[PDB]
Order: C-alpha cells, then sequence, then structure tokens
C-alpha cells in the first residue's frame, strides 16, 4: 500500500452528552460523530516520512470547525462587523471546551510522526497511521497554549524558520505550568480578577527556555520583554473562562530579573465585556460577567513568541509573547498529523 501527499475533507468525532447543555458538547452531537470505538494505529515498518506543521491543510479545516462552533454558541449583545450594528439576546452560556478528534474518509488516512524529538518539519523516522487523529481540545488563547500536550523528552522549539523573524515561535514545554484564575465572590468591581502562577516552577521553566533558545541562536544572551504595542488581545493574555473572556497582564512572566521572589506570581486581570473577535475582524459585546466565584485552574503547555527584528548586530536575541492567529493554537497539537492519499 502506497500513498501521496494530499488534502481532502475531513470529519470530526468526540464523546458529546446527550443532554448536555454546554455549548461544545451540543456541537458536537450535531456535526461530529461519536469516537472510534476500537482505534489500532499501524507501524510502518522502516518508513521515513517528511512533515511540514505550518503547511497543513488539518489546521486550517479545525480553525474553519472552531469560527463554526463559536459563531453558533457564543452570543454577543452588540456585533459590529464594520458599520453594521446587530443587536440581540445574549444568555449566559455554559462553556468548556472538549477534545474533537479529526478522522479521514475513505481512500485517505493520518500518518503520526511518533519522533520524541520532531520539531514540526523536516523526516520523521517513527511513523503509523491512523484513522483519527486524539481528542483535542480547542482553547481559544493569546499569549500563553494552555491544557495542550507537552513534549514528551526535551522542551521544543517550533517554527517555519527561525532566522525569519516574523515567523512565530512556539515552544512546546515538557512540563506543564499551572495558572489559577479567579473573579471572585460578588458586589456591585465585579471585572477585577487575578491568576495565581507557582512562581518556583515558572521562573525555572522560563530558565529552561532561554537555554533552549540559546541553542539556536549561538549562545547569544535571551532577553524576554512583554509586548511592544497592540490591542489588549496582544498585549494581554487572553483567554476563555466559564464563558467570560479574560484579560490578563503577564508582564510578571515575562521579567528577565528572576533572589526574593520564589513565591506565588500574582497576575492582575479582568473580564471585558468588549472584545475584538479572532473569527474575523470585528467588535462583539456580551453581557456583563455572572454572579458568584468565577474560577479556571488551567496547564500552561506551551508559549507563543515572536522574535525582535534588527538585532543581528547586537549579542542579544528579544522575544515577546504574541498571540493572535488562533491557527498557530491548533498547529501546536496538530504538528504531528498529516493526511495522505492511499494509492
Ligand atoms: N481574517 C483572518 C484572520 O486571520 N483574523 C481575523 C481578524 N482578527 C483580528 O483582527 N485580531 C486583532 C484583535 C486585536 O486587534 C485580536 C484578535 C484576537 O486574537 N482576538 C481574541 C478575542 C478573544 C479571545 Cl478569548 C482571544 F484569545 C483572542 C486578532 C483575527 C485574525
Ligand atoms: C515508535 O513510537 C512508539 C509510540 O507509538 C513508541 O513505542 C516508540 O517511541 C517507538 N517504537 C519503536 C519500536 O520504534
Ligand atoms: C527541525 O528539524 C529539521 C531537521 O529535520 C531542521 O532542518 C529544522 O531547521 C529544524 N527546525 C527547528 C526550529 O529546530
Ligand atoms: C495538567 O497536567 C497534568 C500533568 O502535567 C495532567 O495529569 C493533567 O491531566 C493536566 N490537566 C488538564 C486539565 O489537562
Ligand atoms: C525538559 O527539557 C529540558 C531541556 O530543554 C530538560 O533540561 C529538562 O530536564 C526536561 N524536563 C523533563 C521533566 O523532562
Ligand atoms: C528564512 O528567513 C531568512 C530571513 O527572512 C531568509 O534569509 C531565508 O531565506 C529563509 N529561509 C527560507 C527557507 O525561506
Ligand atoms: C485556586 O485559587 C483559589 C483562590 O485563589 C483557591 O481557593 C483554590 O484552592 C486554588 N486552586 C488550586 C488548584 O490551586
Ligand atoms: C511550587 O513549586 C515548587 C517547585 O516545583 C514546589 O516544591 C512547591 O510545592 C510548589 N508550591 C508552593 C506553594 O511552593
Ligand atoms: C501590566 O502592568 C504593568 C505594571 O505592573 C503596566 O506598566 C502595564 O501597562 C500593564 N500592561 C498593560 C497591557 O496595560
Ligand atoms: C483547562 O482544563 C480544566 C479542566 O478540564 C478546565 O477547568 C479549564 O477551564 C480549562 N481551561 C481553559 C482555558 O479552557
Ligand atoms: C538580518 O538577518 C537576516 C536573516 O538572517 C539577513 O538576511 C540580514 O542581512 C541581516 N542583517 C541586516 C542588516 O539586514
Amino acid at each position: 500500500p502506497v500513498w501521496k501527499d494530499a488534502d481532502t475533507t475531513l470529519f470530526c468525532a468526540s464523546d458529546a452528552k446527550a443532554y448536555e447543555t454546554e455549548v461544545h458538547n451540543v456541537w458536537a452531537t450535531h456535526a461530529c460523530v461519536p469516537t472510534d470505538p476500537n482505534p489500532q494505529e499501524i507501524h510502518l515498518e522502516n518508513v521515513t516520512e517528511n512533515f511540514n506543521m505550518w503547511k497543513n491543510n488539518m489546521v486550517e479545516q479545525m480553525h474553519e470547525d472552531i469560527i463554526s462552533l463559536w459563531d453558533q454558541s457564543l452570543q454577543p449583545c452588540v456585533k459590529l462587523t464594520g458599520g453594521s450594528v446587530i443587536k440581540q439576546a445574549c444568555p449566559k452560556i455554559s462553556f468548556d471546551p472538549i477534545p474533537i478528534h479529526y478522522c479521514t474518509p475513505a481512500g485517505y488516512v493520518i500518518l503520526k510522526c511518533n519522533d520524541k524529538n520532531f520539531n514540526g518539519t523536516g523526516p520523521c523516522k517513527n511513523v503509523s497511521s491512523v484513522q483519527c487523529t486524539h481528542g483535542i481540545k480547542p482553547v481559544v488563547s493569546t499569549q500563553l497554549l494552555l491544557n495542550g500536550s507537552l513534549a514528551e523528552e526535551e522542551i521544543i522549539i517550533r517554527s517555519e524558520n527561525l532566522t525569519n523573524n516574523a515567523k512565530t515561535i512556539i515552544v512546546h514545554l515538557n512540563k506543564s505550568v499551572e495558572i489559577n484564575c479567579t473573579r471572585p465572590s460578588n458586589g456591585g468591581d465585579i471585572r477585577k480578577a487575578y491568576c495565581e502562577i507557582n512562581g518556583t516552577k515558572w521562573n525555572k521553566v522560563l530558565k529552561q527556555v532561554t537555554e533552549k533558545l540559546k541553542e539556536h541562536f549561538n549562545n547569544k544572551t535571551i532577553i524576554f520583554q512583554p509586548p511592544s504595542g497592540g490591542d489588549l488581545e496582544i498585549t494581554m493574555h487572553s483567554f476563555n473562562c466559564r464563558g467570560e473572556f479574560f484579560y490578563c497582564n503577564t508582564t510578571q512572566l515575562f521579567n528577565n530579573t528572576c533572589k526574593g521572589c520564589n513565591g506565588t506570581i500574582t497576575l492582575p486581570c479582568k473580564i471585558k465585556q468588549i472584545i475584538n473577535m479572532w473569527q474575523g475582524t470585528g467588535q462583539a459585546m456580551y453581557a456583563p460577567p455572572i454572579d458568584g466565584k468565577i474560577n479556571c485552574v488551567s496547564n500552561i503547555t506551551g508559549i507563543l513568541l515572536t522574535r525582535d527584528g534588527g538585532a543581528n548586530n547586537t549579542s542579544n536575541e528579544t522575544f515577546r509573547p504574541g498571540g493572535g492567529d488562533m491557527r498557530d493554537n491548533w498547529r501546536s497539537e496538530l504538528y504531528k498529523y498529516k493526511v495522505v492519499q492511499i494509492e
């Protein structure tokens, strides 16, 4: 059985619950099938295959799915896509992502790279074939990748072209770092929140990230700086928790000084009603946050970085956190997968 590289229309599988009102469950109930009860990958003996996580149509297909899911599930009170102003009801929803499997139709298979040091591009020497990917949670965020999978050996640097500073860098961690975010109790500032992180763990992992980046940039000095301009979605770590949009200041995470800084790091945050959408250009206005304690505990599993340009003539490389193109979030999980057509 031989194959060739090809794109095709995939379908999706999930474990959505019948009567759950959570928006991810409802969308999967009507747009996905139940997950494969007996999956078994086929190892391809002595096969080496090339992959390119930055040129992978699975990413675009997942992007279209998550756009469609958010479009049917989140209802803003006011939607402003340039000039036009749509007003409607904005009930609060139940929101928590569930795993989605992407699967091939007849005549196609997914090749899976099992190399534990695979960086996302180039050859792979331990290859298997599957009918479906694993369950991928579609977490929308900027700056930090949340609730993903971990690199199995070392910290992995991913980029389409590291020399080109316009190309985003995905840092894939091998040890997750918890981020615990709370909008407490109540009143009438209901938007003020905070995220707590173990500073010992975070600064240890950041140290390891800098050393790994030194390996790629001629043992140069590595400097982290906060973003340099942009809207709040770019300059802040943005994510959705229980349907509410949190914006968190990550200045204390990207400080090169760390000494007397081994305690809990408290990130100031705020819940925003007016957000610049990631699906398409436009603003959306939601209703004020629900009452009660709003809390999310997540795993930081990767970091999105942009390297500063114009530093060739210096001894430093400066890196800033940088989300915005949600495709890279899906890429960080689909990197090991590629679709081929069974000849
Ligand atoms: N047309 C194809 C395309 O690629 N895009 C369409 C338009 N986009 C955009 O304008 N921005 C800029 C905007 C700031 O100005 C922030 C956008 C963004 O990340 N928002 C965002 C919202 C909520 C959450 Cl929870 C989140 F984590 C992120 C990217 C998205 C990119
Ligand atoms: C290939 O990958 C598998 C995981 O699917 C794992 O046992 C190991 O990393 C490799 N095994 C062999 C026999 O090469
Ligand atoms: C990934 O590995 C390939 C070798 O297969 C190499 O050519 C490429 O530059 C690597 N990229 C990074 C970011 O390490
Ligand atoms: C967080 O990470 C731990 C180990 O790193 C893992 O066991 C746990 O399932 C992760 N939590 C989530 C929500 O993925
Ligand atoms: C993670 O990777 C780094 C190298 O980048 C290594 O020093 C460290 O020991 C690894 N941690 C684990 C838990 O494997
Ligand atoms: C990578 O980027 C650098 C700088 O933009 C460029 O000189 C080089 O040709 C690029 N390599 C590829 C394969 O595009
Ligand atoms: C998260 O933080 C809240 C308040 O700061 C605390 O009550 C809760 O126990 C924390 N949970 C974890 C898992 O750290
Ligand atoms: C913080 O991280 C360190 C090292 O990972 C760990 O020993 C400690 O239990 C964690 N929690 C606190 C409260 O220090
Ligand atoms: C984050 O906090 C620092 C001070 O703690 C402040 O200077 C900075 O403006 C804040 N970030 C944003 C995007 O407002
Ligand atoms: C990460 O997973 C935990 C457990 O499933 C969940 O409570 C949390 O809300 C998730 N975080 C995000 C940002 O989806
Ligand atoms: C900066 O780096 C790029 C890619 O490595 C190179 O093409 C360019 O000549 C360098 N310096 C300047 C001043 O352009």
